[PDB]
């Protein structure tokens, strides 16, 4: 028995994620694809979705939830998902505890005034944490967190307190040999980041970035993906595949036409079920709990 | 029912791009390679659109036009469209006020000087903006720019006096939590740029650049080119898509043939029309007005 | 005739490199990272292994010794040999020479309570060297090194003394033009380290450093894996072709495709032996001594 | 008819390259990976061009030269062309007058020592002048430099002279609104460097360099350069179609496979003429005087 959960992320970085990460702040053009982002990639998004009749969840930064407040109604009239990512996609190690907390308050806040309900679901912004997990679950709703990469194909509960020595050479070396020091799983499911499953860095062009690349071919991706996909079928029975997808890349036309390939591909498989991460945290808590 | 605009802009960035955006100022062999893109990679695209009947546009530096007087008159004589592109690919951004509007004032006189008319079209040095609308609108002629980025495909008005709050972690989070507000429309038609139809940074390979690539396969690129073609064809009845090219990257050889295999793709399309960016933005102004 | 000696070097990485080499110290995304490679990688490389009944000599920092003890279990079970390399993955040119050795010494103390016999085996952490061809002759035990680069696709025994003199532009040229001096061999047993036979520069993204990649197609590396095979087969009687791979990188799905390819088409050639690092190294001793 | 003179430029970098041009000075591992490049790398290419009969030109660092003295033998011996290098491959712009003054006497003295007759031929390392064309000229023998780009598949004079005026910011646009001066020709031919044209940048790799790759697929460069040849081949009667290697990277196997490929698609087209740079330069030199 094969039963292989499917899912789309979308983390609409759009302005935020030039305010907040890829230092875009003082770039109107740069500025200008953020806009892109929300006026034109929201709705391809929504359009190569419904095609396929299919659910997502999106990440949203409470920036781009005031910014493109009428693709904000057409993500919810879908039926779709909408969890937390920010305000301005701030990276959340950057930030104190009050300003990650109030950031994660107003993001709620933000949320529930246009869905009606909590969001349940979180990305961190940069997939950067902190001090995360426990004000995840203070913040209540929150079920579940997409930014971690503590495994692969299989959703797990965090753990609080994991320790390690860090390296201090004007110290002997005793000092830093020593294990990784586990900590204790919490309530918070993982459903794990990938950065083999992020169509950002390998085909976003970002100047003031070291570490941009941006002209990866969009097919060698998509069959990249693909072959995780076939691994993952092959190999086991449960499991949870997930997409992390910006409109601000996978709504260019290219990218689209891979998506495509992708979901048609998916869909000649059986076992196969498209899936929103509320639901993946909902059967995963009921698949295992404590 | 198909009206697909389809234009080359070449930007002659030669020297003048050494000088204001890449580094090569102190480089003798950047500057050859400068006088490469004006002496040699001029004729070759010339003689490429000659081949096919093509139109097109080029954005000359006004260290170009002075530095390649012969090649200009090419340009002029085959019944191409002239348009500004800075004096040395001064980077508007670090410009001064005055500077950036000196620099407009001189391209714009060697446009006039050499082709009888002043210019309709601007695309910005390295792509930036700054206070660029207003001037572009101020200094006459000016019709269309193609540096930004709000769309892709489908022509729109520039706005002016967009803001946005940038983070500062010196104070609380509910100073920069706040969303971005849109100016106002003006008259500026803009022909968008797109770091996906940008020849030079995937292929022209550059030592003073930390983001610089160069060896980027031209049949990847051309093959990507081709792609966002293909799915603006079947989702589109109306779209211009403009490729940007440099002579210091489209005429090296290997990209020379790339561009045969795009026209003789785009060729076999019913509904494509081959213009100048001036037709698009005529084209534009006189489909939807205000 | 034909003896090609093929074999699997797998640095386990995992949470080390991160704290030692990747500048993941600071990060709980890249420390998660470090547990999947060890927790999810290393039984998912075993089960390759043993898919096609390969041996392989693991070469594991001391912080993965420590911090996986249940899969470090399940490497010596199966028979695989365990060599040397660090303890949190600390680069030797960084550290003090009491440093070093204390890490060499703590090493060889977790191997050997771990395996019931001392190393054999060395890999330096991001292979550098620095007076340490001294110390893993002097620490006993170790009888091959695979760091370094003098050779390829042949063992050879590593020089003590090599001297060359530094370009000091503030003094005159004949100062520093002098050829490179070389020493004396030793009896260290290099098995060569190499870029290109190496699965984590090209496929493992790090944000650290501005030398990064991560998102080269894995069926291009494939395939340059294979020709380097297939030229080496076909110009070489006698040959080591060893793959320096981690569970970071060659755990991922598609890159454990990747190497199902590389080893069937291996496995087609004739004359290839499938070996342990430490059986090479005995074999070269035997093949030429002195 | 066809007159296609076609060369491999090998310059030798080796350990040279490390200390003078990639960072390697304070690095074992890279400077073994210098001396694979000599002990190994020399003699595979001269192997490889043995095998299909070809003639070459090596473009030899001093260092190089005392270092490798029994592979320089071997090149001497197959009868090919030395050309200079540097010492320490040192970036001629880097160096005082008297610097690179002293470093070009000392490399014709070497080989004029090694061969009997003095270098006619120069490339500069990592490609760069600063008023190396009066040292050229000056420096006797020098009939021609490999190093500049103002053209690609045409030899030509080198212009010495050459002026333009750099942006600065500080003061106002019509200070730098200036075109560049062209200065004068020599008797200096170019046999033009060209990046499209060097297997180093996308193949070999870097931890010193933000601008390192290494791991562009060399069956993707082969391609490149093959359809170079193909557009040449087919747009021109005379051209001069020089490829630049190194040891380092070109006697990698995974690369000497496709020298092969490239090599054996060049032969099949009639009026190929494989020649020494001297050659080349001797036929320019009789095909246009003045
Ligand atoms: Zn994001
Ligand atoms: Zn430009
Ligand atoms: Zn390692
Ligand atoms: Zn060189």
């Amino acid at each position: 028995a094969k039963e292989i959960l499917v899912a789309y992320g979308v983390d609409i970085d759009a302005v935020a994620g030039w305010l907040g990460s890829y230092g875009g702040e003082d770039s109107p053009d740069d500025i200008s694809r953020g806009l892109f982002a929300g006026e034109v990639g929201i709705p391809r998004l929504l359009k190569l979705f419904k095609k396929y009749h299919l659910p997502a969840t999106w990440f949203v930064p409470g920036h781009s939830i005031e910014t493109f407040p009428e693709q904000m109604k057409m993500i919810v009239d879908a039926g779709h998902e909408v969890g937390a990512h920010g305000y301005s996609h701030e990276n959340p190690i950057a930030m104190s505890t009050k300003q990650e907390e109030d950031v994660l308050l107003k993001s709620v806040e933000l949320i529930k005034d246009l869905t009606g309900k909590a969001p349940t679901g979180y990305v961190a912004p940069w997939w950067e944490f902190s001090n995360i997990t426990n004000e995840l679950l203070l913040k209540h709703g929150f079920k579940y967190d997409h930014s971690l990469m503590h495994n692969d194909f299989t959703p797990y509960y965090v753990r609080v307190g994991d320790s390690w020595s860090k390296i201090d050479y004007s110290l002997e070396a005793k000092d830093w040999m020593k294990p990784l020091i586990r900590g204790v799983e919490t309530n918070l499911v993982e459903i794990p980041a990938n950065w083999y499953l992020d169509d950002l860095p390998p085909m976003m062009f970002i100047k003031k970035s070291p570490n941009s690349f941006g002209f990866v071919s969009p097919r060698d991706i998509g069959q990249m993906w693909i072959d995780q996909f076939d691994w993952v079928y092959r190999e086991m029975d449960y499991a949870v595949f997930s997409m992390t997808i910006h409109p601000d890349v996978s709504a260019r036309p290219q990218v689209l036409l891979m998506h495509e390939k992708i979901i048609e591909h998916i869909n000649k498989h059986e076992g196969v079920r498209w899936v929103t991460f509320n639901e993946i945290a909902d059967d995963f808590l009921k698949r295992n709990p404590r």
